């Protein structure tokens, strides 16, 4: 019921764990994630404390309405957490261990630049208001924070579960104080991406080069134009996985000059014709055969360009 | 327990304030938006009021049972706002200082017309109910409006988060009474819209028109059909980011423009190739010389034409 | 907590009133609609009347536990409705004066025959069930009826807000009461729809007709066949405003309609090309000359009797 | 309160109806349906039993906690159906005559075998649970169960809505007994079905056809191909109609046919080439001049096949 | 009420059972699934035993407020399960007979490599918190583990409902206890994945080949590129069922053979062009009628061994 006086003006450490469970709904559109883990609480109260020989026993389980429990909430969720509380027990010296599972909607935002290469920094804001009588701070119990051999993250490696240790305070409210952060370090797989989306986009514009050992301007105007479609229709395919970012991306800018590369092989198709219909093929066939080498190199070349600029 | 009593007739003032930790979920389908924020309210109440010596402290804290609290609602809500009281402070002068952290998802119109470039004025309507002792008036608390230092909103640029001082009473219910409404100023970033939505649509059209510096009927069928098939698809591909709107858009003037431009494409070669048949090659080669110019040209101008129009 | 006895065997007059501040969630497949308004509830109850001298208020505020409260319940609802309560004031006479904001999902079939011109009348039912002390009646206040001068209907026109004054009673139960219906006819705004969807697809199919124009099998084809399988990239493109009836609607004949003049399209083609190789070049010039006038004239006139038909 | 005492020890029949007031969301991808109906339970209690005379009225109105009411659940709910209740009258010689409403998603599997002609059975289980001092027994009321004359069932035709009379026991406890069945049986309406998905996928393969009464293999190759993708297309287009079902079903079995008869025009195209090119173009001709009449007579056949096979 | 007491140091056994009755949602995107079951606890308190002459009846119906009922829960659930509760009856000698049913959405990840064949282990984790009077412990009861006879699970074959008999203490907290594991294992049906998946993917990459048996360059360009985009489409048509893997699946695998025989064709067809132009067309002749055995050859045996490495 009443909170704990303190004996000096020293404030009351909660000592906070977190033991990740399960993550699932990995929302890539609204840059939220579902989490279902254990929250661990430790604090020592002196109200609590007993003998154990009169008491018999070495533990003291109470019910969360019996005890006072301090308020701990989460900053970045979509709604309260859910809370289920698991255990609470007392040790002799008094030092309460409280143990409850959780599941909410974690709002952490996404940096896809350097997808599908992308490393994310997901976090979980934990805060606590301290009161009149008493102020509380929160700790972190690496001893209480981990993740099970089971825990499964399907296309990404878990980096480090290195919670911020000195977490900065949030001058948000009126009266600051240290609201304990969680960093959740980790980085995506690609072993997919490559055979499922870049190597048959690559493809399709390969063929759209072959226009460049032709003569044939129809053969060719189709080789090309069918090719583009093609494209479209491969980013319609693969759109789902593709972001929908309002800056640019490492991907997108690839998107965008391969969509480049299709004008410029236009024109050469149609310059070659050109010059042939206006009777001067030696200028049309120096530039398709110049084009072969030219549109293969200049492209390795712009996604070296690329891949330095973005990484 | 019960409303404060007017020393005179005048109302109560309640001031308010709204501190803007996220916004998440911002679909432009529902045109709603989800916000996630702190409340502070403000007002003085003489029956809380002390001495500060014989009660010691300088601030007196209470439960929202204990005391009273002014009924705020917010009006453009899908459903009511999470309850989470955070703290209730009393100064020695009696005057109250609330403040709770709330999540709901706000229902606010957007006008999609001048998009991609478009401005929003997100709304956030307050209202209080009056009570038969005293009729109770909302003011805005400067000092208490704000948003943090790492607030991002991601595809937005927040021009100003100036709430209205001077909002205007809703005479909806029987007794008309001031809703303090929350202006939040946005426009649209568009660094990306360029590269994937626009440029790629004019690259296609721009295919199109190689039609008008090649004689084979055949080929400039493909080139022009081809090439509005992969429009179509691209606005398919697209389609996520374009609105659905049952006014006319800026955007959709343009695509309707693309979509005429193929139409009249088709026209001309159609009638290139009937004029050579007919046995008049003079024309058809002037009609397709002058196209090359005519089609950019008027697009051009007609894209003036368009941009004038809107803004 | 009692109901108001009956001073004569009259029955209790609860005057009701819907006060639409947003309609959000408009699905087209279930034909469901999501509303959030205020539901005003006005009856007299002798038993709280009082002198406004010895009592010194003119007005007295009670809570839903205290005071008794008809069991107002909506008939074509997904489930019960969000139940806040806003306001209970009692007048000198005795008159209760009850508001609520609530949010529900109403079910409200819909024709889309007529569609994109269609017009909606959507129902809200309202239903009271008599106690044994005192049968209860329902009544409208059109005073209590309305929507704010930011009520956003984005596509329709709001034609008349006109609840059914005489609402016949729904003889389901063992015991028929009057059930208090809400019209809201609406309909629908096509300012887009024909620039959006119309218009382009007519563009398509005359695009296809350009066939006729020509005497190249080989471009013909490419014109048909690409223009057919642009029309279903652009039905695919307007796919989620066209709607999914398992019945014949206007949009879906014309759409239909049109599949059929690319069949005919085709086989036109296909005949020319026959006869012009089986040397009747004749018959295959006079075929494709009449198709020229007998293709758009058969079109309007169909269309013409489409219209007719529907309305 | 307590059970009635059995007189002898036959067990407490409990008369059921189900009165179906609207039926929304109709899933057929989780195989799911939502309902609003009443639900009536009746019984006779000689505990409630009186003289209309000393009593003075002819019927008694309780409240649900007031009197004991048997526990009625669904079976095949995705989770508790809405409780929301309406009356409850006794008579004077104790019978019992409650009615609710409800709201519930039913769990009933579809068999999609014979779409788009197909017809289902629509189940709503009923059980009761016996206690130990009398076993309670489910009987059908057929005064009691019955659909309003506004009961809209868009795009199916109501067979039959005769519950199960001998619902068989489901040996699933440990205690069997007898779980009351409601079987709802509907045929599907196909007017829509052949002009809006049969007709056009046939158009697109006759066209297909035509490339048998023309000689120039790029046109043929056009022709089948293109058309090949116009039918994907469409598949595309119609793909929310039709079925994901793990099973073959008759339309998918025609699909799959039409791909099959894909293919071998192809064949037919290419080998037609060969034979010209390679000096005999004597067996292309007699090969095309025959599949002219042996696609449209094989296609037909194998239908009528399939139709056989299914129905 | 108090938990009963220990008669010697063993701890309380709690036998427990769970009745599938319905399985809705299965959201193979967030790999999570819906589950409608009953939960039965079986346990002996002698507090509530008695003797059944002087009470009268065999069985003692109570409330779950009167009695001590212990704290289950399941850990891989997104939230709390729903809490409804059956009956709970106590036999003579004071065995308890606890059944609740309860919805609640399952945390369960699903391995796609082997898909669509693949099989999977459904698995629901039981959980109990051991208190300081006396420790508890699970175990499973198989009388009371079952599905209906109306379980329906389309698209999947039920392999063995098998509980773990064996379930090992998970870590993660301070205090280990054993966690009552219920595997669910299942295998897809899919017999019409081939005919609506592999089968048409094959038709379209078979129609790609028929460029070996064909000498026109452009007829063979037409093929190859309008059936890569007809793949394309496919893909599309089918991305539904196809899951999104951030691994390598073995579907995934073969669509990334197929896109790079798709490629390899194109190779082919270009070299023969380039050949016979560079007048060598024995050479060219050659490699065609080569490619006309190695492609499929080279196809079937690259499936073989990758069936091998998956399987």
């Amino acid at each position: 019921v009443s909170p704990p006086p303190p004996i000096a003006d020293e404030p009351l450490t909660v000592n906070t764990g977190i033991y990740l469970i399960e993550c699932y709904s990995l929302d890539d559109k609204a840059e939220t994630f579902k989490v279902n883990a254990f929250l661990s609480l430790s604090w020592k109260d002196r109200r609590l404390a007993f003998d154990p020989v009169r008491s018999g026993v070495r533990v003291k389980t109470y019910e969360p309405e019996a005890i006072w429990i301090p308020e701990i909430r989460f900053v970045n969720v979509e709604n309260a957490r859910d809370a289920d509380v698991v255990d609470i027990s007392v040790s002799p010296d008094g030092t309460v261990q409280y143990l409850e599972r959780f599941s909410a909607r974690v709002l952490s935002p996404l940096d896809f630049r350097r997808y599908p290469f992308d490393s994310q920094t997901l976090h979980i804001y934990l805060i606590v208001r301290s009161v009149d009588t008493r102020n509380i701070v929160l700790a972190v119990d690496l001893e209480k924070v981990g993740k099970n051999d089971d825990v499964f993250l399907t296309g990404w490696d878990i980096e480090s579960f290195t919670a911020v240790v000195k977490p900065a305070n949030f001058a948000l409210e009126d009266r600051l104080e240290s609201k304990l952060d969680y960093q959740l370090r980790i980085s995506r797989q690609y072993f997919s991406y490559i055979p499922n989306i870049i190597l048959p986009m690559l493809f399709i514009l390969f063929i759209s080069w072959t226009a460049f050992w032709s003569t044939s301007y129809e053969a060719n105007v189709t080789l090309v134009v069918s090719t583009l479609i093609a494209h479209i229709a491969f980013n319609i395919l693969v759109e789902t996985n593709l972001p929908k970012t309002p800056y640019m991306t490492y991907t997108g800018a690839i998107i965008f000059m391969i969509y480049l590369f299709y004008f410029v092989a236009v024109i050469e198709v149609t310059v070659q014709h050109y010059l042939k219909v206006e009777s001067q093929p030696a200028r049309a066939a120096s530039i398709t055969r110049a084009s072969r080498i030219a549109f293969p190199v200049v492209f390795l070349l712009a996604n070296i360009i690329l891949a330095f600029l973005f990484f």
